[PDB]
């Protein structure tokens, strides 16, 4: 099977096959398939394909490799290569020691133990990082379909951290699952209703990611089920600001959640507005809540 991105066609032959003897698994790092820290030395993350898998699982794994390998942007996780000619098959990825963004936010919340673990600027930098990645996808006409905190990774826990889009499983499934597994809480009305997807789809999802970020890792639409959210959003309902969220930041969210896709900003505009928030002393001097 071939893969097309940015007007070019690649195949399995285009993937950089790394000799299996050059790859060593160091430690597990935590649904389908496991992820390890590895060495090729170059430190990598290793995603494995279970040997007990269907032919469709194999094609899915291949397509994931093709998709990530063809992106070229600092805010999308790099693919070092693959090891598909030995079993179990490997995809070799940029090692992201900070882990996933949702877990990071939850575990690094300000507490009386760590009163200054995070500040507004840290959150705005994460938002900018992912918005930069989204802008790259948008300008290359790639619709992610699942922009959410769980699908982003951090290079490290500490101050120089960079956030990157990591998981492209939904886009992979669509490129060629069930209702219960659909990320409804991240989807715009035209998406779950008509199955219409555009870049304005990802704009809506990014608004929800922004809420995730500034809530410090809460599940969107607290206390609402998927179907309750669907009816809520379809009726015009929107989330309230996260605790202590600056007005200028919340306004970016609500612009991302405009009912009509044409009324939602593209990512160039979103980046401009995030940048403006980062300049505003009243925004960045706002204290985040301390979780007791």
């Amino acid at each position: 099977p071939n893969y097309c991105f940015a007007g070019k066609t690649s195949s399995i032959s285009d993937l950089k096959e790394v000799p299996r003897k050059n790859i060593t698994l160091i430690r597990g790092l935590g649904a389908f398939g496991e992820v390890y820290e590895g060495q090729v030395p170059l430190q990598v993350a290793v995603k494995t394909l279970p040997e007990v898998c269907s032919e469709q699982d194999e094609l899915d794994f291949l397509m994931e490799a093709l998709i990530i390998s063809k992106f070229n942007h600092q805010n999308i996780v790099r693919c070092i290569g693959v090891s598909l000619q030995s079993l179990p098959r490997f995809i070799l990825l940029e090692l992201m020691a900070g882990g996933d963004l949702k877990s990071f936010l939850r575990e690094t919340r300000p507490r009386p133990s760590q009163p200054s673990s995070l500040a507004m600027l840290d959150l705005l930098h994460v938002a900018r990082d992912i918005a930069c990645g989204c802008q790259y996808l948008e300008e290359n006409h790639f619709i992610h379909r699942d922009i959410a905190a769980r699908n982003c990774l951090l290079t490290c826990p500490g101050p120089g951290r960079v956030a990157k889009i990591a998981d492209f499983g939904m886009a992979r499934d669509i490129y060629r699952g069930g209702c219960a597994m659909l990320p409804v809480k991240w989807m715009p009305p035209e998406a779950f209703m008509e199955g219409i997807f555009t870049s304005k789809t990802d704009t809506w999802s990014f608004g929800v990611l922004l809420w995730e970020i500034f809530s410090l890792g809460y599940m969107p639409y607290p206390s609402k089920s998927n179907q309750e959210v669907l009816e809520f959003v379809t009726s015009g309902g929107r989330m309230d600001p996260p605790k202590n969220c600056p007005g200028p930041v919340y306004r970016i969210m609500t612009q991302c959640w405009q009912h009509q896709p044409e009324d939602r900003p593209n990512f160039a505009i979103i980046l401009e507005r995030i940048e403006y928030c980062t300049q505003d002393p009243d925004v960045i001097n706002t204290a985040l809540p301390i979780e007791y």
